[PDB]
């Protein structure tokens, strides 16, 4: 259907802390992270922008296929049991589909979208369905390298494809590198506030725990940060542009959604 600019319900949050490593700090990954750990860990999430030194094909694009999964944005929070299969795409065709979608639904800002996005999930006025791929130097910032010093997985998403609220598998971190595409919005709740997050979600959404006692391990539910905030939970926002990492700390709760066609990669680690 279409964008509604006055029904925009954009959440008022504080900004996640942003870190700007230097060329040395950036030569050892595990170290630099240990470096900032103390200052970043109290938020649950942080955004690390690489120095200038850093630097990251016509067939992986046009030929390399992958499958998608269908998401009912408008029923990610309010509904009375997962994302069914979607079509298969190449990067090429998935972009053509993703970009049409944005062109038609609405060029908007990150705030224009964000506030639309939440509108859709808190207060939908029509069904809206989206698609997403998922689970497809020398320094561990080249994610494939970390497992040494567990494997790096890849995502494609479009405007409004979201990754819901979870906490990493064990007590892992999750390091994430936006390769190319539009901004990914994040939302992070600090570990010591895990209780408040699920305690708050049982509170306002009893029903669904009823019939799915294990939602929190489902990754199919998107709680609104405005409403967490209501029950005194600390949600920190942050926007991951092309070529910046996001770092979820252990036991830390994390959701967000893409602002348009983008393509990412993450790895767990402790
Ligand atoms: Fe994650």
């Amino acid at each position: 259907a279409k964008w509604n600019p006055a029904g925009a319900r954009r959440p008022v949050l504080d900004e996640a802390p942003v870190f700007y490593p230097t060329e040395e700090e950036f030569e050892d990954t595990l170290k630099y992270i240990e470096s900032i750990r103390p200052m970043a860990e109290p938020y649950g999430i942080c955004r690390i922008v690489p120095p200038s030194s850093w630097k990251p094909d016509k067939s992986i694009w046009e030929g390399s296929k992958f499958s998608t999964r269908v998401q009912k944005v408008d029923k990610l929070q309010n509904r009375k049991f997962g994302f069914e299969p979607g079509p298969e795409f190449t990067l090429q065709t998935f972009q053509k589909y993703a970009d049409d979608f944005s062109k038609q639904y609405f060029v908007p800002s990150v705030e224009d979208i964000e506030g639309e996005y939440w509108r859709i999930v808190e207060v939908p006025t029509e069904e809206i369905e989206v698609i997403y791929g998922a689970d497809l130097a020398q320094s561990g910032w080249n994610l494939n390298n970390l497992p040494r010093l567990l494997v790096p997985w890849v995502y494609v998403g479009m405007c409004f494809s979201s990754f819901c609220w979870h906490v990493e598998d064990h007590h892992l971190y999750s390091l994430n590198y936006m390769h190319w595409g539009a901004p990914k919005l994040w939302y992070g709740v600090p570990g010591k506030d895990a209780v408040n997050l699920e305690s708050a979600m049982r509170k306002h959404l009893p029903e669904l725990f009823e019939e799915q006692p294990d939602l929190l391990h489902n990754l199919v539910t998107q709680f609104s940060p405005s409403l967490l905030k209501s029950e005194g939970v600390h949600v920190y926002r942050c926007v991951q542009h092309e070529g910046e990492f996001v770092l979820t700390f252990p036991r830390a709760y994390h959701a967000g959604f893409n602002c348009g066609f983008n393509c990412a990669e993450a790895v767990n680690v402790a």
